């Protein structure tokens, strides 16, 4: 399970690295969301977000990106552990 | 102007980290996975709508634009406030 492992790193890596990584992901979600508002896609996105609850194909498609984000996130922390030497 | 609240002490971001690393692992894992699913939904939507390139130029514009800089900081603060509300709700 990559989400299980990512949680383990966030809690067991230094506060410096965890605080850094989480803020990076927050800034990403903020950039991403602002872009949707800047492009005027509010309701089209809200009608895509509601579709997640009923669509099994979208449910796995989202789970795939989640996993990918998490893997890179882990890689960024693991990269910073070696840097602290 | 919500950051000004005595609960946040002019910094909701470091108060959010404090809640994440101090509330139960159950609640923190629940919340972080919710934010990850949100970023995944958000990103997938950009790809579904085929705006990846238009987004990459918007993301690069952040480094040079002072107006976009604080506009992003504003949403970060907003996301974080709702995030702490969700954890505090779960207590």
């Amino acid at each position: 399970n990559p989400l299980d492992k990512w949680n383990d790193i966030i809690f067991h890596a230094s506060k410096k690295l965890s605080k850094k990584e989480l803020e990076r992901l927050l800034e990403l979600l903020a950039l991403c969301e602002t872009f949707i508002e800047k492009e005027d896609l509010e309701e089209k996105f809200e009608s895509f977000a509601k579709a997640l609850r009923i669509d099994e194909e979208l449910q796995q498609k989202i789970e795939s990106r989640k996993t990918d984000i998490v893997i890179q996130s882990m890689a960024n922390i693991l990269s910073g552990l070696e840097h602290h030497h």
